[PDB]
């Protein structure tokens, strides 16, 4: 229960116009509303010194502490429900699975099913609190429309979950256009409003721009543009506190495996987890540096029934 | 019936420029207008401000639900119409056939007539619904000219269909240039129009590219113009909803068989079959991984009149 | 004890509008009202003729002599007290430590971990004067959210110190906006006032500057805004002389790895580290120039218990 109802404030010129300005593409949440720059809070259509000024200073969502609270987050960030990988092993490697409030990556290569892999979570995600779950409804947001129901259902045999239900709880978009991968997340932001939504698989989120933009070196604006669209999702990060684990695509250094897709503007802070495919039907997943453990490797397959433990 | 009847759209600025932008190169689907980027709208003398708004919003295609409709797609995925191989074994080894609205591959090696094998679905693509077939018209688009509609005529024998009605049913090319690949698929575009076309042999997609282009390396830019012909497939599958089955070439690792032919663009949602020619006549054909069964194998031999279940 | 105890002036109109001046954003300490300059002074809400005289007048902190005082600094820079690596190698590439009364950066790539290296040092702040500590409670204002108190914890028993104690000592904020990163500093500016504060991992300070604001060539201004965020840091700097270690981030060059990320304006004075990640759990970190030794180099790996030597 993290948002602070959209436009909880009461007043601070809250009459139809700062309604309309929540109303505009403008995020609503308490959090946005106060996150937000003046450059942006002068974007659109509103009185830059007197709206400003009575946003920010009412929200008081503090915000303002900031530097405050020194190892006060300890007792918070332990706090912090940290989701199921499924594989007991995999958990083990991401030492309490992979994490609500950070943009976590996948740089997988093909043949590799780490579109599989994230459709397995997206189950998980479902099951209690103690089952390992985080009992939320969830985003799984495709651009290659790799995207298996029936491939879910499996899952919900195997974590003994109602079928139905469990499909009904998680939704998804193809959304081609690179410019659509933006917008899709306004909504989002809209639908994330509504209910308790707890993990999201944008699935590749490189994918639609690899192509559909890269024309050699009109790329400054390229990598310009991913950055926008990563930065919100951070902002999306903040606002309802809800796991990103967003799927990369590894392209080749040719001069083996590959660098994870298009390069620099990938952050420090999304912790990235990189998938090898090996010996028969199992397949090797070894995260690249986060904080988690400064480094670290491991083994498993997936199953017909999720991916899981390096059991025959 | 998927297409909302190219330019459905009644308004939204339809005087004559707008239909000049969709009687220009720029696709004229209902879906094609939706899909592209801005980038894209602004590609090609139309005025950005009015023109992209009054466009994109007008399609409302929705498009714009795209993270709704939570397993509903079950409800749709399941009408997906899936087509027929042929070898009892071979659709059994597909779980339901090859299937439209992917584009899906096949890594063949020479002398494993992977040319023959495709010819011979182009016929089946004819067949009634309740028969496996698709009751649509067929793309076979050869860039290598392994065409031979003789040997097609023999599976009209085998599957009982009109001769001369079936082969004045499909229809193809022979296409040299790289560029004129992509040309191509344009046209096919307005082809795909005019009516229900169902599925669709480009054979082989690689092998006009694999030469005449790739002096060694400057194949960044191979790899990108691909890309940008993948991508249009892609784009010509959510417009009709047609099959694209696309014939690969392995090109030998000299560090046997080999990996499918220039790498990394082959993209994870094209789900690809491989055939390794085998004991005698016969030949086996074993699935690397798509969503299906996340692997496994299976043979089958050429048979005079198509190809077919493993007895002698 | 660096401070003259903000308004340590008694008169020179000390009456209410003076303290007002001071109660205003206008910062508190003795040499911020000394090293101000007039367009400041006369900024905001006071009698520009009669208040410059008396306040620029009153302080004489001298400020005044400035030009005096040959090779006494000789007398003095010695004194200044340079924190501890903890890299024995480290601190002889360091020639001394990071140093206190100068903004020292790092040029980090992806995957490099300086997010981590800074975060140690945060610790080693705490330590006494003998042990190589700056005997201080210390600023990380973060804005990737790239804060793991839980690693610091490890660095801790590394250096034997009381861990509920350290985690106390130094404190964080995660602060979005780009408008927020120069609002945040003000505070600081007051939480420097009430005690002695002794070092301050501002973290990235670009990476909240890098998107949000750099829209492609609206960039002349977003200089001119680093700026004033910058040079305010040099006044912290001044004020209570606190280390500031601000982070970067390398933003190629196509035309490798690269400059350190918006060019121009960041200013000689802030001495720079850069960090090459290497063979295995290993990392580089090679010297850009500051006064220091003209260049130089030298490995490291980072170790489960704080960055650290070279030993397996």
């Amino acid at each position: 229960f993290g948002p602070q109802p959209i436009s909880r404030l009461e007043q601070c010129g809250i009459n139809a116009n700062d309604v309309k300005k929540l109303e505009e593409a403008g995020f609503h949440t308490v959090e946005a509303v106060a996150y937000a720059p003046k450059k942006e809070l002068i974007n659109i259509k509103g009185i830059s010194e007197a709206k400003a000024d009575k946003i920010l200073a009412e929200a008081a969502k503090l915000v303002p502490m900031g530097f405050t609270t020194a190892t006060e987050f300890h007792q918070r960030r332990s706090e912090i429900i940290q989701i199921t990988t499924g594989s007991k092993e995999l958990d083990k490697l991401l030492q309490g699975g992979i994490e609500t409030g950070s943009i976590t990556e996948m740089f997988g290569e093909f043949r590799t099913g780490k579109t599989q892999i994230c459709h397995t979570l997206a189950v998980t995600c479902q099951l209690p609190i103690d089952r390992g779950g985080g009992e939320g409804k969830a985003m799984y947001i495709d651009t290659e429309g790799t995207f298996r129901p029936e491939r879910l259902l499996a899952v919900a045999e195997r974590y003994g979950l109602s079928g139905s239900d469990v499909l009904d709880n998680v939704a998804y978009a193809r959304a081609f256009n690179t410019d659509h991968q933006t917008q899709l997340l306004y909504q989002a932001s809209a639908m994330m409003v509504e209910s308790r939504y707890a993990l999201l698989i944008v699935d590749s989120a490189t994918a639609l721009y690899r192509t559909d933009y890269s024309g050699r070196g009109e790329l400054s604006a390229r990598q310009m543009h991913l950055a926008r669209f990563l930065r919100m999702l951070l902002r999306l990060a903040d606002e309802f506190g809800v796991a990103v684990v967003i799927t990369n695509q590894v392209v080749a250094q040719v001069d083996p495996k590959k660098p994870i897709g298009g390069n620099i503007i990938a952050h420090a802070s999304t912790t990235r987890l990189y998938l090898r495919k090996g010996r028969g039907e199992t397949r090797i997943c070894k995260i690249y540096d986060s904080p988690c453990l400064p480094e670290a490797e491991a083994m498993f397959a997936i199953n017909a029934d999720g991916v899981g433990d390096a059991k025959d």
